[PDB]
RNA sequence: UCCUGCGGCCUCUACUCUGCAGUUGUGGAAGGUCCAGUUUUGAGGGGCUAUUACAAC
RNA sequence: UGCAGAGUAGAGGCCGCAGGA
């Protein structure tokens, strides 16, 4: 067999890209050796497939884990290591269904040895080598076996470029209809795998193409492409064709994958602050929301708008990556514990189900040094022993118990709900992350957090970072922690009084009112008795409200059974701290139950849809919790189907509600299930009670204002800022003096643009020719005058408004009332919109003055640059 | 002096796969919402409210 | 009816690297 003329005219470039090919090779598998402790195919990790099956596995676990890694970082080798199983079975005369480490084995044996052999023919001047012998054991055994396998995966490879790229029968009909000739392999083809290579015996070997193919199943993207632009590969088309283009992405597609910064953060922050925040965006006119969008080279829209307030999470890497702080650490999730609790669970519908119970592995570290400790190299989860699932496990609702427990797989993010920010203060500095401890395979032992600020105070804090340093910062944080532990303490000790309140250094408008209220002699509960009765009054209303909005609009029954399932669990007695109510799995299949209910007057379908609240213990004799009026819904018969439930429902619950409104009136007591008077709401506090369950039981709740008098303090000392009266100036005030007064810099442009309220239209009251209100586009002087004049123009909008409503045919005979209360809703969701909206606005803008500060004073302090001469006012 | 290819960061869009959607307790300094001769200075006043979290099923 | 995670793809901004004329 002769060596192919193209390895024989390019043997400068196929010497190189073999010797590549065979170090990743290697690498791969030393990698994989480390991280499992145990002429390539001689390799630790290759002896020990090798030996794998010789007699029973006494290394399943080493066994596997090679099995699965190979397969990551050589993808190829899922393809042919399926084929090899087809080949066996052919060969053995056998069925085996499944692959196994044989078939990995055998595949990678022979892509060694031919690769290795080429590597040694293409970097020597002269060797003759005896592989090379017509009808030899290497070529018989190894060699033209491989060049059937790579034709083999080729054909796959083909099928996958539709996948990753999105080619159609009619880009791949180049290569898919003339790889074959009539069912031989056609040798002619330019792109042809195969070749006789001048074998007298006349069998296919791996052409130079084919060789450049197994090279580039070893090689990294950039040197495949560096590799086969050297080659004569592409007959006719050029440089630029897309076929060209599909050949290198058809030689690449599966090859070997081989095993955040201050400057970047920094970079994160100057690209947040450029894009306009959302609810800004909705008020623009549609001229300036243009020019927040970019037309691409490639004819796509690109809109410069920012998806979510992104101010925190950025404030939060800043100090993580920056090492800023050197005992608060913020509240990370590091993903989920599964485990399987019952594999066959029988649920209220009677039909068996896997129960798997999850808990979030939540701590506390800075993001890098916990995610360096989430994934171990051996794929488990911290010091957990527990494995975390990969992408390519994807065994749903699975039910073998020997697969649990199990962690999905999460980056490691900050935990950033109901606008807090939750810390931990550790007592030295350079503590290690503080990941969950699990026990029992099951419970996720979580830690309290130390303290929870408020998002609405992140930006008086990095302005005191700012101004101060991060350390006298962290030092303040850390203060205020122990001031109110310390207040926490006394209580428990009944030390605190109206006396020495003040002693413990904290500002009434920042203690709990229920120790102002304990000190003043003014402790009291909540009166249960008001609630309910006003909480019975709100409830029928409703329930009135919902029937005669049903019988007009007479509708998404998943709307409707989200109503009923919430509604019958509230109903629903608790007992037994809370353990009989209706768990979560079942609670999603009642829901859904009741939104695709609908018997055809079949009555085995109706008797199943009752017998559902039978198993929840809802309805039926002997149930000792059953929900207060839901029986009556199906006395007489059974409802047909959800909108018939739903009615039926609403009715009955109208008069249990009546009967209670009833019996209120009559002075008697009533109780309802979700009022439970046990609740502490309802008790009188206790100094000593609430003082363990402040210390203890909870984050200690940081004040708003914690940064404001040291801040004033600076300011006050800076000759620019002489002019202020610190008397009236809150931070928000401050920052945007500070920028102005200090810095000669203003916001961004974009927040002087002329914004678009509803409610500023209908203060303003212009029409159109038709009578429709006008949408204006104000400024903040316009719509300050606007808000000063808003009774009269009110009263004015109203007036016209009214009009309006009874010129129209529908709403034509209409009570006083009925006007007047679509018109209050009107106004008052108008106006509160509007208010919110300015109010999260101005935030925005002294938010983003404070990244910009934090960003320019990274990179200032970096590399060959200088930026004192930069303003946020640029920026767009 | 630019074009082709590669890697990292962040965002958006499309697709697949896998999962979740409940209870009780505690907690209204904080968060949400509503009222006003309140704020364009998340500043202040009055009312209503368990929403983050943690524990347990 | 809604939410979450991972993977892949595509488009885009910024930074870094390689190669050919
Ligand atoms: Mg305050």
């Amino acid at each position: 067999m002769n060596i192919p003329a193209l390895v024989e005219n390019q043997k400068k470039y196929f010497g190189t890209y073999s010797v590549m090919a065979m170090l990743n090779a290697q690498t791969v598998l030393d990698h994989i050796q480390k991280v499992a402790d145990i002429n390539l195919w001689f390799h630790p990790v290759m002896s020990h497939l090798y030996n794998a099956k010789n007699g029973y596995d006494k290394q399943p676990e080493k066994t596997m884990f090679i099995i699965e890694r190979l397969q990551s970082y050589f993808p190829f080798l899922k393809i042919m290591a399926e084929n090899q199983r087809e080949y066996s079975n052919g060969k053995y005369k056998q069925n085996r269904v499944e692959v196994n480490s044989n078939d990995i084995f055998e595949v990678l044996k022979r892509a060694f040895g031919v690769l290795k052999m080429y590597r040694d023919l293409t970097n020597a001047y002269k060797t003759y080598e005896e592989k090379l012998n017509d009808g030899c054991e290497f070529l018989t055994s190894t060699e033209q076996p491989l060049s059937g396998m790579i034709n083999n995966y080729y054909t796959v490879a083909l099928r996958n470029m539709n996948e990753r790229y999105g080619y159609k029968t009619e880009d791949l009909a180049f290569i898919q209809d003339k790889r074959f000739k009539f069912s031989q392999v056609n040798t002619g083809f330019f792109l042809s795998l195969q070749d006789y290579n001048g074998d007298t015996q006349k069998k296919l070997h791996l052409s130079g193409v084919g060789i450049a193919l197994l090279i580039c199943l070893f090689l990294d993207k950039q040197y495949i492409n560096i590799f086969l632009s050297r080659l004569p590969i592409f007959s006719s088309y050029n440089a630029q064709s897309e076929e060209r283009r599909i050949i290198i992405r058809s030689f690449g597609i599966n090859s070997i994958k081989l095993p955040k910064s201050n400057k970047s953060v920094a970079m994160d922050m100057l690209n947040e602050v450029k894009r306009c925040p959302d609810e800004l965006f909705t008020t623009l006119s549609a001229e300036k929301q243009s020019r927040f969008r970019i037309i691409s080279d490639d004819h796509n829209e690109v809109l410069m708008k920012r998806s979510s307030d992104r101010f925190v999470p950025l404030l939060l890497q800043y100090i993580d990556y920056g090492k800023l702080f050197d005992h608060i650490r913020f509240h990370v999730n590091m993903g989920k514990l599964r485990y399987l609790l019952k594999a066959d669970k029988t649920c209220i519908d009677g039909q068996t189900r896997v129960r798997v119970i999850e808990q979030p592995l939540n701590g506390f570290g800075r993001l890098e040094e916990a995610e360096t400790m989430r994934k171990q190299e051996n794929g488990t989860f911290g010091n957990s022993g527990i494995r975390i699932r990969d992408f390519e496990n994807m065994k749903r609702d699975d039910a073998n118990p020997a697969n649990y427990p199990y962690i999905v797989d999460t980056y490691t993010h900050y935990i950033l709900e109901n606008n807090k920010v939750e810390m931990f203060i550790n007592d030295k500095e350079d503590s290690a992350p503080l990941l969950p401890v699990i026990e029992d395979d099951r419970y996720v032992v979580k830690t309290i957090p130390s303290c929870r600020m408020s998002t609405l105070e992140i930006p008086a804090m990095a302005f005191h970072m700012f101004l101060f340093g991060s350390k006298k910062t962290e030092k303040l944080i850390v203060d205020v922690h122990n001031r109110y532990k310390r207040l926490f303490q006394a209580m428990q000790k009944e030390e605190v009084t109206a006396e020495n309140i003040a002693s413990f250094g904290i500002a009434e408008s920042d203690l709990p009112q229920k120790i102002l209220d304990l000190i003043s002699g003014n402790a009291h509960g909540k009166d249960v008795d008001a609630f309910i009765r006003l909480t019975v009054d709100d409830m029928l209303t409703d329930t009135e409200r919902r029937i005669k909005r049903f019988k007009d609009d007479r509708i998404s029954t998943g709307k409707l059974a989200d109503f009923l399932a919430k509604d019958i669990v509230l109903f629903q007695p608790s007992v037994n701290d809370g353990e009989n109510k209706i768990t979560g799995l079942n609670y999603r299949i009642m829901q859904s139950a009741i939104a695709v209910y609908d018997s055809g007057d079949d009555y085995e379908a109706k008797q199943q849809f009752k017998l559902m609240f039978e198993k929840a213990r809802l309805i039926g004799k002997g149930t000792t919790e059953p929900h207060p009026f839901l029986y009556k819904v199906f006395a007489r018969s059974i409802p047909a189907n959800a909108v018939e439930f739903y009615e039926r429902y609403l009715i009955e619950r109208k008069f249990y509600l009546t009967g209670l409104s009833n019996e209120i009136k009559k002075g008697n007591r009533v109780d309802v299930p979700f009022i439970r008077r046990d609740q502490n709401k309802w008790k009188t506090p206790a100094m000593k009670t609430l003082g363990r369950i402040y210390s203890e039981d909870l984050p200690v709740e940081l004040p708003r204002q914690m940064f404001d008098n040291e801040i004033k303090s600076h300011l006050k000392s800076l000759p620019q800022m002489e002019g202020i009266d610190f008397n009236n100036a809150n931070v928000t005030y401050l920052i945007a003096e500070y920028m102005k007064r200090v810095l000669d810099d203003d916001f961004q442009t974009f927040y002087q643009w002329n914004r678009n309220y509803r409610y500023m239209d209908m203060l303003k009251g212009e029409y159109d020719r038709k009578g429709s209100l006008q949408h204006c586009f104000t400024s903040v002087e316009e719509r300050e005058g606007l808000w000063k004049e808003r009774a009269s123009r009110t009263e004015r909008y109203r007036k016209q408004a009214s009009n309006k409503i009874r010129s129209n045919r529908q709403m034509r005979n209409a009570s006083s009332e009925e006007i007047e209360t679509i018109l209050d809703k009107r106004l008052s969701n108008s106006r509160n919109e509007y208010q919110k909206s300015e109010k999260v606005i101005r935030r925005y803008r002294v938010q983003d003055a404070l990244l910009f500060l934090l960003a320019k004073k990274t990179l200032t302090e970096l590399a060959d640059f200088d930026g004192e001469r930069f303003k946020l006012k640029e920026i767009m």
